[PDB]
């Protein structure tokens, strides 16, 4: 199956036919505080976006860069530290950690290099201080979108005569937009696939990539552009929701609940909604694990996508539909719980699903039943006496992998034996 997503340079949606070996850059966060929730969305759809293609057998190299440079103790212990808050940040909201993170300091060089060719192309310019990128020495300029030269021009390399580096043009720094262009041309040479943003990106800063790379290339770069909409509040942290009693996951789950293109309405009373709808969903699921017999049990460890029935297969391929046509994830949710409350599927039937689409989903759902089971409390009914003297009898011919395995059975509803 192939992926099919909108794309903001062309108004219509992309299709994705090179499994071979997909590049994405994502433009990362500034590292001089904590992200908040709003850049998390944007982070939630990436992830959403890499799991996906990675799901439907595309082989995927993710890169991210960091912005550690000087916004517009050191500097770097600084970014260190919120760098190292940002990917702990991200591990609790169960994103992926890219294939290549991109620190814009470590990447001076092809930044300087970057600017010494489109200089030779007489693109350039210096003033006020700054080396300049002259737009009009480019017809195409933000067809994506809509002291200077130009209105739109923009810097490329900083200036200053009192972080620093020396240069052909002086001791400076780059812009961010040359920042996330080089660092891309050096990664992944003169051949993007496809780069995220949020859609404020659309009118200045993607732009103005495009406008570096393409007149470096002399072609054309990166065909596919994706933006994910703004989360939208009355801004908040991680920490901020964990010490409202709210679990990162929720938010997680609320992010999953809304369409990549949408806006996303932020509020407490919405975080509570997407809260207790997740506490159902391990709930409900709970319930279906703690009742399996062993054959149904060990199917679960093995090979999820081998499917016993039809019916299994049939709800697969209508997820793989959802997702593949645009990232659309919260239909894949919805689908989810037509088949937890479906009544032509069994509880086994119902978890190799859930266990499934939780690739995408990401919801700790697996060890999310076992917590949830080991807070019950034990009753030993008959099914259970019995398996114990299956046990007891098996442990005394002294066969000792059929014991282990009751014993394993056990520990995989949160029972211990002793
Ligand atoms: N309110 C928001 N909703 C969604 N994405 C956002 C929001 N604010 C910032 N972003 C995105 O988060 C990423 C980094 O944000 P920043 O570090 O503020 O530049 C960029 O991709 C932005 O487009
Ligand atoms: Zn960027």
């Amino acid at each position: 199956m192939i992926l099919k997503l909108y794309n903001t340079r062309t108004k219509d949606f992309s299709e994705l036919t090179n499994f071979e070996n997909v590049k994405v850059y994502a433009c990362g966060p500034t590292v001089y505080n904590y992200a908040h929730i709003g850049n998390f969305r944007t982070y939630i759809f990436g992830d959403l976006l890499i799991k996906t293609l990675r799901f439907l057998g595309y082989k995927v190299n993710y890169a991210m860069n960091i912005t550690d440079i000087g916004h517009l103790l050191t500097v770097y212990e600084i970014s260190e530290f919120f760098t190292e808050a940002f990917f702990n940040d991200c591990r609790k909201l169960n994103i992926v950690y890219p294939d290549k993170v991109l620190v814009a300091s470590k990447h001076i060089p092809i930044m300087i290099e970057v600017v010494k060719i489109l200089e030779e192309k007489k693109i350039t310019y210096f003033s006020n201080g700054n080396v300049y990128f002259d737009t009009s020495c480019f017809k195409s300029y933000g067809e994506m979108a809509g002291f200077k030269r130009n209105k739109t021009d923009f810097v490329l390399w900083f200036t200053n005569s009192k972080m620093k580096w020396d240069s052909p043009w002086g001791f400076g720094y780059p812009s961010w937009h040359l920042e996330c262009a080089a660092m891309n041309l050096e990664y992944f040479k003169d051949a993007l696939d496809i780069h995220l943003g949020g859609v404020d990106h659309i009118g200045v800063h993607h732009i103005n990539e495009i406008a570096i790379a393409e007149c470096f290339l002399n072609k054309k770069w990166c065909d596919v552009f994706v933006h994910g909409e703004f989360l939208i509040m009355d801004f908040i942290t991680v920490k901020d929701l964990e010490d409202q009693n709210f679990s990162p996951l929720d938010f997680r789950y609320l992010c999953l609940t809304s369409h990549y293109r949408n806006q996303l309405k932020f509020s407490l009373d919405n975080l509570q909604a997407s809260k207790i709808a997740r506490e159902n969903l391990i709930n409900k699921l709970s319930y279906f694990y703690e009742s399996l017999d062993p054959v149904d049990l060990n199917t679960l460890n093995k090979d999820l996508k081998n499917f016993g029935f039809s019916v299994e297969k049939e709800y697969y391929d209508s997820f793989v539909e959802k997702i593949s046509f645009d990232l659309n994830v919260a239909q894949g949710l919805a689908l989810l719980w037509e088949i937890i409350k479906s009544d032509n599927l069994s509880f086994v039937s119902k978890l190799r699903l859930a266990f499934i689409f939780d690739e995408i989903m990401s919801l700790n759902l697996r060890e999310e039943i076992l917590k949830n089971l080991q807070n019950h409390d034990v009753v030993i009914d008959e099914n259970m006496k019995a398996l114990i003297e299956e046990r007891r009898i098996a442990k005394c011919e002294k066969n000792f992998k059929r014991a282990d395995e009751i014993r394993d059975f056990f520990a995989k509803k949160g029972f211990v034996l002793v």
